[PDB]
This record gives structure tokens, sequence and C-alpha cells, in this order.
RNA sequence: GCUUUCGUUUUCCUAUUGAGCAUAGCCGCGGCUAUGCUCAAUAGGAAAACGAACAGU
């Protein structure tokens, strides 16, 4: 089953950029999201991420004109979510019966169906809280029919709430660092944090993988399973994206409110490793794709978050791109209210994501793992 | 020009350090021939948290660069009126003013301020996307221009427990209510900058806006009411030609480092944490509130002014009448243009009586 | 001891400008056009070795 989800993701990125430049055969992490319509459905790769790199400290941008990390597994994401924009363009009476979304309790928000499974597909192990193991300690992959999940908590700094920092390699954990994200401060020369990639899963299985932009119009789209092609673990990928929070018994979930449940999707290992890993050769090019767009793969500059080029012109990924995207949205679906207000404030007018989310941090704290670190406020608010 | 200034106080700050970064300074000129010489210095990027509050300010709280460097200008401003005399009042740089009861700096005599990055608050909002002589700002959103304060632990700050305020905003203030400090203005006329060198960071509309022009934002409404001999300061706002093009985003030095050119080479350390000098000893800070108020008194002895010796730093702060109406308006028009409303610290820190 | 940014050395290619040697051609002893090699300066792409960035597994 894994295989066949590898398959399909290399078939189709090769498919994709057989006549670029050979610039392209160097080491890169590919990440990709593929649906699958039922369960004898082959699927397709509705969502295709490269790169490996994020914005320096002075390269961010006041007015969202960049994107802060062009990570595969996050930039497959940032594609997820265009792919999901567009489907909700095409969403509509006619197409409901095609279409990925049903309506919920009520038809305010809409759902994906019970037969259409998601399935992230990555090259390697996400950084951060899922990469607690060693080379020489990759365990083989077997075939269990039940789906319970069996986490490890050996040590008390597995599972804390990690950062991965500009021109800083790993991923640093969100101790009590006071200082406050500030922006004046970053540009004066104060390092950048970023929020980790398994620490940027537990959020899209506690709260959703469509993130608080795109919850005011679908409920918390939950992965299905997650399969990845190399450093994978079975007790430390379930810790890290769906059992790290309820260490501490049902008090976590029981408290958290309906739609925003916690959820184990299964996870696996594809059926034959690749040989092929090298330590360097590592390249700035990100190779974005969706499946509405075609042929044309995008290519990115992530030292610098734009477009690769001399023009260097804005991407299609990046957060002035996607709240484009989330304007497009609100005008098709009549959300005036919404539609004539900022940022910050359209990521708080999520009521119920946002006491989700600060549930979240409270309990991260309580359970001594951190605060969510976060950029300055007045980066994650802007106009345009 | 302006890389002359920059060089001037790179050069004085080795000359500082050779016995023995962010950096802030005020020079002096007689006049155009002549090249310059320091006459303040400090260095700094923090704020005292809400636990080292003193009662009897004995503990400095602004530990930034730039306000650093202006208290140690006060200081050098203090020993240069107290060394005046009318036998030697044609070397020296103050003269009398008008009614012969106070005195002021002579007219060829200029200070010029350089700041080794852009100064926090409004001075640094601003993302990667000496021929002239008029200021323009750029005002592109509302942000721009909102008072600002610093936070505990960090250099950053954040728009409006202890609050102090930020770099910018201060630098407005001296440039609204000169930079002779509060006790002087009974003796002293205002002295201001004529220049500012940004060796870092530099916009030709940002920096105006933060330090200077944005008191000017809504006409020159602000200028007339503010009474003489108080009037605004536009410095020349210049970068120098060649920069250190790389940025350190690792770890700094917290402690805040100042030198005034009464000191000579008397260079003091604090730490920007407490607000008391560097040192296991925990000694008292020479630029507190208390040394402030010990040499008023001490010149106020010294010009055989007994009417000031009876009152305490607060009623002495409050006797002079036109200048705290000049400050009293000055922050009614802060808060009147919606850039916020300056944070005053309780008159109980301010009034004590010495012991 | 594995896990983004700075640089140093070497190699290769493309593009622009200038000089030296040799060959073929033409015009009125002189001058001009084309080709091969060497050097000098700048821009872009690729690879190898080494060094530092801080900080947590
Ligand atoms: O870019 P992403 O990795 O996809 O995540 C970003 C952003 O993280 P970045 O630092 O990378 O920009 C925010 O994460 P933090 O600021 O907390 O570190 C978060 O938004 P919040 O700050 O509100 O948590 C999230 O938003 P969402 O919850 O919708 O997924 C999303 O923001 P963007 O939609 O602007 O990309
Ligand atoms: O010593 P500084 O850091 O340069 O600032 C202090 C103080 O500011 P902070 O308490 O924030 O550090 C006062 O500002 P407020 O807090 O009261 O708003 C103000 O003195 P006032 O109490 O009279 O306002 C000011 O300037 P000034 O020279 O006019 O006094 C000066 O006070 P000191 O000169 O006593 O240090
Ligand atoms: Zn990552
Ligand atoms: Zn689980
Ligand atoms: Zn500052
Ligand atoms: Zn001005």
């Amino acid at each position: 089953f894994h295989d066949q989800i590898a398959m399909l993701s290399h078939r189709c990125f090769n498919t994709l950029t057989n006549s670029f430049q050979p610039s392209l055969l160097g080491r890169k992490i590919l990440a990709a999201i593929i649906m699958k319509k039922d369960s004898e459905d082959m699927g397709v790769v509705v969502s295709l991420g490269t790169g490996n790199r994020c914005v320096k400290g002075d390269s961010l941008s006041l007015k969202g004109e960049t994107v802060n990390d062009c990570h595969a597994e996050i930039i497959s994401r940032r594609g997820f979510i265009r792919f999901l924009y567009s489907e909700l363009m095409k969403y509509n009476s006619q197409t409901a019966k095609d279409s990925i979304f049903e309506p919920a309790k009520g038809g305010e928000k809409l759902q994906i169906k019970k037969t259409v499974s998601f399935h992230l597909y990555i090259s390697t192990a996400p950084c951060g809280d899922g990469a607690l193991f060693d080379k020489s300690c990759s365990d083989r992959a077997m075939e269990s029919t039940e789906s319970r999940h069996y986490p490890v908590f050996e040590n008390p700094k597995q599972g804390k709430l990690r950062t991965k920092v500009e021109n800083g390699e790993g991923t640093i954990p969100v101790e009590s660092s006071d200082i406050v994200p500030t922006w004046d401060g970053i540009r004066l020369g104060e390092r950048l944090r970023t929020m980790s990639c398994s620490d940027k899963i537990l959020r899209w299985n506690v709260l959703g993988l469509q993130g608080a932009l795109l919850t005011h119009f679908l409920q918390p789209i939950y992965l299905k399973s997650v399969t990845l092609g190399y450093l994978f673990s079975q007790g430390h990928l379930t810790r890290a994206i769906c059992c790290r929070v309820t260490r501490d018994g049902s008090a976590f979930e029981d408290g958290l409110r309906h739609p925003f449940i916690v959820n184990h999707p299964k996870v696996g290992r594809v059926s034959i490793y690749d040989s092929k890993r090298q330590s360097g050769k590592t390249k700035e090019t990100s190779v974005n794709w969706c499946l509405a767009d075609g042929y044309d793969l995008e290519i990115l500059d992530g030292t610098r978050g734009t477009v690769d080029g001399p023009r260097n012109e804005l991407s299609r990924v990046s957060k002035k791109n996607i709240f484009l995207l989330f304007k497009k949205l609100c005008s098709f679906r009549y959300r005036r209210d919404l539609l004539r207000l900022s940022y910050g404030e359209a990521k708080k007018a999520a009521r119920d994501y946002e006491t989700a989310k600060n549930y979240f941090k409270k309990g991260l704290k309580d359970m001594g793992y951190g605060n969510w670190i976060s950029k300055p406020q007045e980066e994650k608010n802007f106009y345009l």
C-alpha cells in the first residue's frame, strides 16, 4: 500500500520535471499529499513540494511577501491549502457528489468524506520531535491490522515543543526564553525562530491540517495516514503527531471541544527503502506544485523566500498569495464580514479554533513542554 | 561629512577602549574647519525589570545607548556650566542670554549624534522593499508613529508593571524639549542636535519620522504652541557610505557603557537588567537621579541660589513653570495625534528628600 | 559523533574588452578583413577539500 503511494509520488514528480535542467538531480527532500477517493481507487497525487530552506532574518517582510519555511512537508501542506482553495472554488451544488467535501452539522462548514483518505508521503521523517532516534536503529516494516497506537515517552526531553532557527541547524526547544518576538528586535540582529515540523503536525491533528485561516469554511481535516520513505519510527512518530498531547490521561481530550478532538491516523513505511542518501549536494531550489497547476513546477529561493531568478518576483505559496486566496474564497463564499479585516484579526476571528489553540498551548505548558513561540505581532498582521 | 562623524565616533570609542555592538555618541563642533570632539558616548539595549524599581531613585531605569549617552552629556553640561566664570567667558562655550539671568550655548558651536544602528521603536519599521537639506518622511501605515515601550529580556519594543518608552520616542522628546535635562533649565537655555548618522541602517523617511518629523505630521501646529526657548529640532540625517554589510544573529552583551567629556577616561559600565554598576559590590550608578540631584544642589549652592536648596527633586522639577508647561504640552500633543499616551512613572519615585 | 548560513584554495565552461605571435586575402612603402594560440580585467554556472557560525539530540 505504501509502496504504491511512494511510486505514485515519484512518478508524478519525475513526469513533471523530465524536460527541466539537470541541476535538479541533487539532494532534495520530496514531500507530497495523496488523496484516495475510495478504498479501491488507485489514488492521485494532489500536492507536491520540495525545498529545505527558510528565509533569513533580514529577509522577513512586513507585507507578507516571503515563504518563511520552504520545507518539504510544510510546502506540501501549503500546496495542499492551495488545492483545498481550488477545490472550494470548484465545489458547488452540481459537483457535490464528485467533490471531496460534505456539509457538517447545520451546513455551515464542510468536512472530507469518510471514504476519501489523505496520506502524507514524505521522503524523510519530519524534523524535530519525530526524529528522536538513530539511523542504525531504523526499524523494519510490519503489517498490523489493528489501529492501536503505542507512543514512547522514555525521557522528559521527548515531546517538548521545538523550533528551527535561522542560521541554526537542528531543532531548538521552546524553553522559557523570555525574548518576546519583536520585529525591530529581529532586524537589529535577533534570531528568527519557526515552529518545527512535528510540532506543526501536532497542530494539524489536535486542531487541523487546514490551518486557522481555513477553519472558517471547513471542519478540521485530519490526516488518514502518514507514509515515510525514510527514517520511519512507530512510537516516536505516533507520539509526535497524535499522542504527545494526551500523555497524562483523557483530561486533555475531554476538555477539548468538538470538533477539535485528537486523532491517531495510520502510519507506514514504503515497502523498499531508497539506497541513495548523500549528506551533501543540498541546493537552494524549491519546487512547488499543485494538482490544478498542470505542468508548471514553480521554482523558489529558500534563502530569500522568493522566485528563483534575477527578477525574483512574488511566489504563490507565500502569505500574501494565501491571503489573496483567502479573499477569493471569501468573495466566492460571500464572507464580506471577514473580507474587510486584517490577517491576525482573521486568525483570531475563529473563536473555536482560537480557543482550541489556547487550550493546546495551556496544556503543552502544563505538561512541561513549552509555549507557542511565534512571529512578531506586526509580521503576523499586515495589509495589502 | 557623515563618514567623518562615524569615523570620529569610532576612533574615540577605540581610544576609550584601548586601555581595556550598538553605539550612540554626541560630538561638538566649534566651527566647520574644526574636526570635532566627542562629548557623550553610550551603548546598551536593555531596560530594568518590574522588581528593581527604586522609590528613592537610586537605580537607573532606561539603559539603552542613546538615553545613557544623553544622560552622560547632561553630566558634562553640569560640569561645563560649573566651570563658567566672568573671567573666562570668551574662551568658554557659554555666553549670557537675554535678561542676564541664564547662560546659553554659543551660536557657532553645534552638536551632532551618531547611532551605530537605527534606534528601536519607530526607527526600524521597514523591510527590504549629504546633498539634501529638506526633510522628507514616509507615512505608509498607521503602525508608524505609534509610541512603543521596551520589553523585558529583549532588544525590541511593543506598542503601547513597569514600562519605559522606546529609544526613538525619547530622541523625539529631546528634540522637542532640548538636551538640557530637567534641572538645568533654571540657568541654561535648551541645547539641541544638528545631525544624525545611522551607520548600519538608513531610510530617508523612516528615521526623520522616528526622531524629528513625526511631531509635524499633522501640520506645524505643534511648534507654535511650544513656548520659547523650546523648539523642535531637525538634525540633518545621513548614512555612512561604507557600512558593515554583514548581520550577526547571535547573542550580544547586555551591559551598557557610558562616558562624557568631563569624565575624561572614566568609562562607566551598567547592567540594564537591574540598573546598577557592573560589579559584585552593587555600586551606586554615577548617572542615577540621586547624583543628578546632588549636582544640581551643588550648582545652586555655588551660584548663591538659596531659593532652590529647600525643595526636593520633584519640587525643584515642578518649580520651573515654563518647562513643566512645555512638557505637559508635549505629552498632550503626543496624545492628541493618536500616537498613544506617554506612560509617566508615578510621582512617588522622584518625590524624595535627601537625608 | 551524525543534524541552515558564512567564507578560503583548486579546476572547467560561457560572455565582453585590450595586447603579442603566425597564416590567408584586399586597397592606396603604408593601411584594412578573417582564423589558431598565450596573457590581463569583469559577470554567470558546476565540482572537490578545509574553516567558522549557535544549540539540541
Ligand atoms: O508557515 P507555516 O509553517 O505553514 O505556519 C504558519 C506560521 O508559522 P511560520 O513561522 O512558519 O510562518 C504560524 O506559526 P507560528 O507563528 O505560531 O510559529 C501559524 O499561525 P499562528 O501564529 O497563528 O499559529 C500558521 O497559521 P495556521 O494556524 O493557519 O496554520 C501559519 O500561518 P500562515 O497561514 O500565515 O502561513
Ligand atoms: O533618566 P532617563 O532614563 O533619561 O529618564 C528619566 C525618566 O524617564 P524613565 O523613568 O522612563 O527612565 C523621566 O521620565 P518619566 O518616566 O517620568 O516619564 C523623566 O523625568 P520626569 O520624571 O520629570 O518626567 C526624564 O527626563 P528629565 O530629564 O526631564 O527629568 C528622566 O528623568 P531624570 O532626569 O531625573 O533622570
Ligand atoms: Zn522542517
Ligand atoms: Zn496515537
Ligand atoms: Zn533601543
Ligand atoms: Zn525632521
